[PDB]
């Protein structure tokens, strides 16, 4: 198994972020999100499968962060700018069915930022990087 | 946008469910999971849509409990004996694919009730039925 533990970081007070949504995607033996000490944990049956967070502002900003094991290693990626059809399970299941998502998740990054259209950054950091047991700080601008 | 607010009372301590998954569906500008005093609170933008809850126990029992509106009338479905490849992502989305399912979410229920194969009972009944402000309570066995 693998196990992915997620601290968030928020560092603009002009903004307030909260989790509304947690999905697992079904391959190696799917798995599980929790809570423990205030990170969200996913636990998962074996490399090939992730898990997304999606988180919301009261502003009405919104952005998915996704965590899973590809080919032994670990990958992340983030999309913003989300329409109100794009939930957290939609996005988690294109990375398996849409050849761009397909491919930000073959690269297999233990790091990765980006922009939404406000110009607020967001940041996905792997702080243990290898193993199973792997570590990722989340970062909102 | 309609709102339904869950209370968890689990019944029987031979065993201890927690909160795995939380998934919202794409249709009537989707929707937002948040905690509320301990209450799981789902957020929709309109008639048309739901979402998912999956627990597991650490006896390895799991099920899914599902929540939305249709037609302007409130629905719920409970799965349980889930194969490890059924997360609730994926039986989020059966319900506008399935027939089954379908069918269940056309019932329109304010209350149903089903059993697992070890004979565990789990009941979701609305004690706030009908409006935009719904509430129901997710009965474990
Ligand atoms: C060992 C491993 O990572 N296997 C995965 C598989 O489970 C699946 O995610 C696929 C993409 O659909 O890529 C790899 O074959
Ligand atoms: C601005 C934005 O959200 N860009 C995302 C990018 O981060 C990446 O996730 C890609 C593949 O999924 O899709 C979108 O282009
Ligand atoms: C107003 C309303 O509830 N409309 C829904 C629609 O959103 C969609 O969920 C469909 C399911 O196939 O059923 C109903 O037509």
């Amino acid at each position: 198994t693998y196990k992915i533990t997620v601290r968030v970081y928020q560092t603009n007070p002009n903004a307030f972020f909260h989790p509304v949504e947690k999905t697992v995607w079904k391959y190696a033996n799917g798995g599980t999100w929790t809570i423990t000490d205030d990170q969200h944990v996913l636990t998962m049956g074996g490399s090939g499968t992730s898990g997304t967070l999606r988180f919301h502002a009261d502003n009405g900003e919104s952005f998915t962060a996704t965590f899973g094991v590809h080919n032994y290693k670990r990958w992340c990626d983030i999309v913003t700018n989300l329409a109100a059809d794009e939930t957290g399970m939609v996005i988690n299941q294109q990375y398996y069915s849409q050849k761009n998502r397909e491919e930000a998740r073959e690269r297999q990054l233990s790091n990765y930022e980006v922009k939404n259209a406000k110009g607020r950054n967001f940041e996905i950091v792997y702080t243990e990087a290898e193993g199973n047991d792997l570590h990722a700080n989340l970062i909102i601008g």
